[PDB]
């Protein structure tokens, strides 16, 4: 039982381990290409002797922080161990091992998407973004007289076949992607892959069709089960008008009664309609999750919020060291030091407020970071809270 | 079809609409004691001629608001017009002639719980907190090393039935209302009648049960139909330390297997856990709803956030006037004004902004506030951004 | 084992096989009024030897018929035999001795409600009425533009306690039960029992509340799980603008979603709204079962159609007899013959066609009526139809 | 907004609309087959400036009405707008110009089924059929002794392949679809498409199958999900005795539980069983809409029953005209007239009434026909009133 990476004999290894621990795995088919942005050296596996009962990949994706700065981000994925080795320790020497890969590599940040909340606690990933279900009975569903473009005349939006129409979404999305916080980079061979799940399997998913806004779009398909169910996977929009134009259209389906989204919390769709009750939250989880790999390099890349007052504070990771950190007018200056620490806090606890989905106080009162300073809380609250809106771009 | 204030001839009548109106209508008994709360000429009735077709009245209390400032509160209860008056106009009547009643009063705030999130909209109430449920499997539950008390030794809690304990309550609710935004405070009949709930009821509820700390306390009791959920009806805690002691305390029921609560947004609950997952928001809702009735008073009251720049605006009240606003050091001067304005908002809107629940930035891409500098709604989001987060104090 | 009537040592044995035997069992406090409608030599009772093991008995009610013509009719209830002496012939011995006594006594027709559609076929009952559960989304429901009482102005109806109304409501349901076919007779000890389950039990039916009108009442109450499910129990309704009021109000009671009644396939209320689907008919069923004791006296004092055109002919009863009947303007002459027989039927058969639910021709086509002359078959259906529709009275 | 016939380009464009607007749509291949059956200039389409956003066409059909008369029926589908220009007046321009392209190719009447029964309530189109679904517990279900083909000897039907036995289905359908009124002329393109569905598709429904009796056959199909309900998707049966045959074959379906069969209100199947109550209706709702658009051409075709006395009244339609009206025999004579009207209805009440599925007296008393007359009311009801049973034929 050694650790080693992959060759080409692993690959159809591989993909039995991924079939049998993954329900939802696309494939042997689909993981060819997904495995174009795997860069080299960014697998690993683990063979008993001898077949291979461990594996774990990283891909190269470009993470959008706040302040529209894109930063390279080892996207952990495929992390399988065989029911026959687990409670040996595969993955703490897998997970230990691309790390420091990830390390060498220099990558400021690494993440994931987690099956658990649990798993992943230790491993200094925090649950950085939060995915926000919104189901709206578009029946009772009524406009404020406040919504945009609530007059009569042409509406900007048309409903289109989304394999017909993909130049024109993947510039949408690239517009979309750079400006919002979370936002992922789609590749030629991810859009290959999506625009495939859209048509109509046999047994499988219905067809999907969208809707196209100069400066949005709407991805959605009726349930296989559930025939009055709508379900929006993507909905991106770069403009306020955008946003509410590519609604009117959605509850404009008269054959559907309810319309369903994953979205992010702070999601403008209540306030638009004259009861905000009428987009019900039925389901509420932890998105995307991150880990600070570079603590200095990943805290000054990031934009802050320049309403708080200029301050200086020594923060300590848990085995990560202690640096001195400056905040002021938007920037950060981030150097390491061994003066004495005022904040306290784990790898994952930075995770989370990394992109400004949870605040500092919140973290306070159950003691995941600590400090003796009361003040310094509210100003790292307003430090860390992000301008535009923290979303979730697409699982991986 | 005339309006005029009730005499003793009309409870009656009234009660009868109520129980009609209202299926968790606490009977003809217990609404006399919440009548003790309905200040004179605080409640109005319609007749047809004649019998009682119409009836709305509000209740004096006091409201914490960001700060720690307790206002002069008018809580909008009992608003029912019978099945065969409506559509005739007798609420927007009755609810006019309250509100006329309630500036007369000089109330800074009025405030209602919404049977529907769309009757009150128009009337200048908006969600001011945010209800949140959650369940947490407490089978699988386990504390992280960073939450308080992690090491062995005597709890400083007590489990005690509620009806002995009355004189603890009382003292604890109170520390936690006074320095909580959105408290409010509960009176001798309202502690009548909650513990008058507890005791166990032939073929309705079971008995209540309370878990007892120094500085909080949890009201729980096991579902009638679900014998393995235990659903906390009350959760008040003063100090950091009080919330995670009755918590360990409730993850304690190993007779349970679900321990369901329904909290605010910020609850540092599922940071408490190692799977933070666990603590599944399966119900989000809006709380109480505000409708500000003196503008310059009730800004003026609240507290708002150091960590923002000084900064002055004019706000408008679609109908409610012009305001000049000036912010700095966590107080604000608000008076009447003439002079051109840079936001403009409904009287909800600000009802929402009010405790500092919701965004202005969210309600901005709503387009429900309006401005053409975007450098005011940061300053807005953070100046009207709680520091102690808001709580919905009990249901009216 | 051995048959005779009652004595007043019997009916504590009584109350104990009705107990066991029926679900919805009043109690032995109830049955004792339910017992001043039962004549003397009414009751049958079957014992062991003694034990009690089997009994049935009939209650003098009035049943009116096509034609507003009241014929006294024997409503055979409280058929049980114990589960320790079925398959043994108790039920075939207790029957055929009422049937002695219905007949000697002099009751031209005998009545029950069936538990199940098939014990009661060869005992000479047919389905007489059929049920008609509508419920109607009352969110969406919007009356026509054609619907009585569509403008401005004071209601006649009112929301009132049942109780305290009780002199208006048996004066309307007089007047109800008179003009419809169907229609039973309620008396005292009735009202007694009705009104006594309209107040809210302990861990049973929530507060029963009644809409009423000048010339119609409603009686309704919420579903004890249910709370946004309002049951109406019972709707009489004497002239049509009765009808429409009263369901104005109660598609009025915003705090439901839907209102369910179990009423007639004649029912006025799909074609009283705009979309007549939002009546849904959710649940169908026979009701009141008919058995004709006396052939020639029931078809004689029943009214029939005046515009079929008059026709003699012969129908024979299975073990009834052969009679001839002469059918001409409402009134009709039947006398005991020995001619050739042209229309031969079963006994049930004759009980569903007597209020004329059902058609000729269907049972024709099921061949449970038998004939060579088509054109007799049609002219059978034309006088039959009972010119007002048909209505289910009260269960019993 | 512009509205024009439709070219062999806007084709590709229609089955975006169609596919995305009907859930059940047959996919861009069947609708060709179904193309076969709409006449030259018999579609419109709406255009935006262009893409088409609007759509609605009639189908050239053969319905047979009451007295074996069939007469040529405009059969409107295909009837729908995008969600992206609803609320603008695309239907009221797309159906008003339809109409008009309808009566100048001489149809009497139009025909469609809803989507729901509130759309085309104004634009004169009622529900002129009911359909009703029985759910028959088999494992009780026991025919009554009258019931055709009681004693043993072989049984006239066989279970065949449905695809290997076209020949005989459409000589069936034909017998039966011109003497049971509602029946329609299936042509040899739609008895392709039938039968292509009958073969088990991947993932969707199953295998279907057929029992054939020389006068009548059955078509069912175990549900998907339901392995122990017998879906019956087609009964038709010609004689009395075929009807009854083929329940015998139904119930016969020892693997199943029960068999479910959408028919209509009138069907003999409740008494060829010994209960009744075993053929259960779970579900009832309106199945062919008409819009009489010759009123002289349509009631002038119609069969009417003997059995009323002769009469001669003035039929109104609110913005249709005025006509005088005489019935007797069976026939009808109908002109144009402007004498003093008697009856008053709209042209939706009239297309209710016409195949006698709705009484007159039902629609007076919820005043959708009003006359000072109440004798004439009741000799409309008879005359009316379909000697053969209304029955849905087929879904368009
Ligand atoms: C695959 C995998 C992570 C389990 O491998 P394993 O061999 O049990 O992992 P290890 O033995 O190295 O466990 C190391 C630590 O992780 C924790 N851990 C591992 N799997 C866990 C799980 N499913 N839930 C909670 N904690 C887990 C253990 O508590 C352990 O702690 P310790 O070091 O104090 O003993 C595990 O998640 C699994 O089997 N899941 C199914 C496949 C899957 O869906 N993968 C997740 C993709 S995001
Ligand atoms: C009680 C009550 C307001 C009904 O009275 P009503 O006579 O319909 O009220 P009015 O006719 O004065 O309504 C005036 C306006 O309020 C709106 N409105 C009233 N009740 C409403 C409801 N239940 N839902 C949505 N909007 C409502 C109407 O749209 C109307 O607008 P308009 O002025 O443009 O016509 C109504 O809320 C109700 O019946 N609810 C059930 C009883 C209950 O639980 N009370 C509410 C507790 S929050
Ligand atoms: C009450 C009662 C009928 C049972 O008595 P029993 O001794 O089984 O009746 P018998 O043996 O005299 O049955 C005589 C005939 O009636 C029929 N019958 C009796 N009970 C029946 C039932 N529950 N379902 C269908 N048919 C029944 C039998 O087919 C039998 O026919 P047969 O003479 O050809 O054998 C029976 O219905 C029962 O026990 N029900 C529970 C109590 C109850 O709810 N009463 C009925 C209210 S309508
Ligand atoms: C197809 C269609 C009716 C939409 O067209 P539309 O542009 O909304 O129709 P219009 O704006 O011309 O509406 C005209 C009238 O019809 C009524 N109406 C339109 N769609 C309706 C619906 N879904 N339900 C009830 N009423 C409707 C409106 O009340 C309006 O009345 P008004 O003249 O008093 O304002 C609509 O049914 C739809 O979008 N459904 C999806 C496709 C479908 O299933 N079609 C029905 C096949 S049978
Ligand atoms: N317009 C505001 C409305 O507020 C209240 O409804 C509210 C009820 O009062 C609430 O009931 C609560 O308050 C009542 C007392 O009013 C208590 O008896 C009960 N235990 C408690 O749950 C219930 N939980 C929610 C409901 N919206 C008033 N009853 C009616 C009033 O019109
Ligand atoms: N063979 C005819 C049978 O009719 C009745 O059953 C019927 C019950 O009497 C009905 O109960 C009704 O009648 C009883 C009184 O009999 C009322 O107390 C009750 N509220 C009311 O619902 C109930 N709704 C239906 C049931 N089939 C008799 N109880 C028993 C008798 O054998």
């Amino acid at each position: 039982v050694t650790l080693c990476s992959p060759t080409e004999d692993d690959w159809p290894g591989m993909f039995l381990l991924a079939a049998a621990s993954f329900t939802d795995f696309i494939g042997p088919e689909s993981a060819t290409a997904w495995r174009t942005l795997v860069p080299t050296d960014g697998a690993v596996v683990v063979r008993d002797g001898s077949e291979v009962v461990g594996m774990a990949l990283y891909m190269d994706l470009r993470l959008t922080v706040p302040g529209e700065v894109v930063l390279p981000t080892a996207g952990l994925s495929f992390v399988a161990v065989a029911p026959t080795h687990r409670r040996r320790g595969l993955l703490r020497a897998m997970c230990a091992e691309l790390h420091r890969r990830i390390a060498d590599s220099g990558y400021p940040v690494a993440a994931l998407h987690a099956s658990e909340g649990g798993i992943y606690g230790r491993f200094g990933y925090g649950p950085a973004t939060t995915l926000h279900e919104l189901t709206v009975d578009r029946r009772f569903a009524r406009f404020h007289a406040d919504a945009p473009g609530g007059g009569l005349g042409g509406s900007s939006v048309r409903l289109v076949r989304p394999t017909e129409h993909r130049g024109e979404f993947e510039a949408i999305y690239e517009r979309w992607r750079q400006q919002v916080p979370g936002g992922l980079l789609r590749p030629q061979v991810l859009w290959d892959e999506l625009l495939a799940e859209a048509k109509a399997a046999p047994g499988g998913d219905r067809e999907s069709f969208a809707l196209l806004h100069p400066d949005g779009y709407a991805l959605y398909r009726v349930d296989r089960t559930d025939l009055k169910l709508a379900r929006v996977s993507e909905l991106r929009a770069v403009t306020a008008d955008a946003h509410c134009a590519l609604w009117r259209a959605l509850i404009g389906l008269d054959s559907m009664e309810r319309i369903s989204i994953i979205t992010h919390p702070q999601d403008p769709l209540p306030h638009l309609l004259t009861d905000t009750r009428l987009a019900r939250t039925t389901w509420r989880q932890d998105g995307l999750w991150l880990r600070i790999m570079n603590v200095p390099a990943a805290l000054e890349a990031r934009g802050y919020a320049h309403e708080v007052g200029e301050f200086s504070t020594v923060l300590e990771v848990s085995d990560g060291g202690r640096f001195a950190l400056k905040i002021g007018d938007g920037r950060a200056r981030c150097t390491p030091t061994d003066a004495a620490a005022e904040i306290e806090m784990d790898r994952d606890v930075l995770g989370s407020l990394y992109l400004g989905a949870h605040r500092a106080s919140t973290l306070a009162a159950a003691n995941r970071l600590r400090t003796k300073d009361s003040q310094l809380l509210r100003r790292l609250d307003a430090a860390f809270a992000s301008d535009v809106p923290v979303q979730t771009a697409f699982e991986f």
